[PDB]
């Protein structure tokens, strides 16, 4: 599900802290754009594969499973999907 309104308020202060803009901190080359997701998201380019990773914590990434609760899981992973699809970011 998702709506953006919640998803981007979480990024803001959660994920933005690495992945301001599409960007990274720790890996300056893992964005959040499809070209970066679809390599180094192990699972490509899902909202499955997203959701099933944000919450897990993929390498140098912090697990969310205990942070971002079934709304937010579908809300922050919706958001960086759209801006990821669309170009938006
Ligand atoms: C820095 C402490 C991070 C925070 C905060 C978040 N993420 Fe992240 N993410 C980070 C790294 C270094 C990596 C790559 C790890 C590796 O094995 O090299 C990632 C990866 C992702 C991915 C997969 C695609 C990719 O860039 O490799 C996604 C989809 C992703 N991250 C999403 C995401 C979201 C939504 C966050 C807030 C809940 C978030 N990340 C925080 C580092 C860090």
């Amino acid at each position: 599900e998702a709506d953006l309104a919640l998803g981007k308020a979480v990024f803001d202060g959660n994920c933005a802290a690495c992945h301001a803009g599409g960007g990274n901190n720790v890996i300056p080359d893992h964005t959040l754009q499809k070209a970066a997701i679809e390599q180094f998201l192990d699972g490509g380019f899902n909202i499955e594969a997203i959701v099933y990773q944000i919450e897990n914590g993929k390498g140098a990434m912090p697990a969310w499973d205990g942070r971002l609760d079934e709304d937010e899981i579908a809300g922050v992973a919706a958001y960086v999907y759209d801006q990821a699809a669309g170009n938006k970011w």
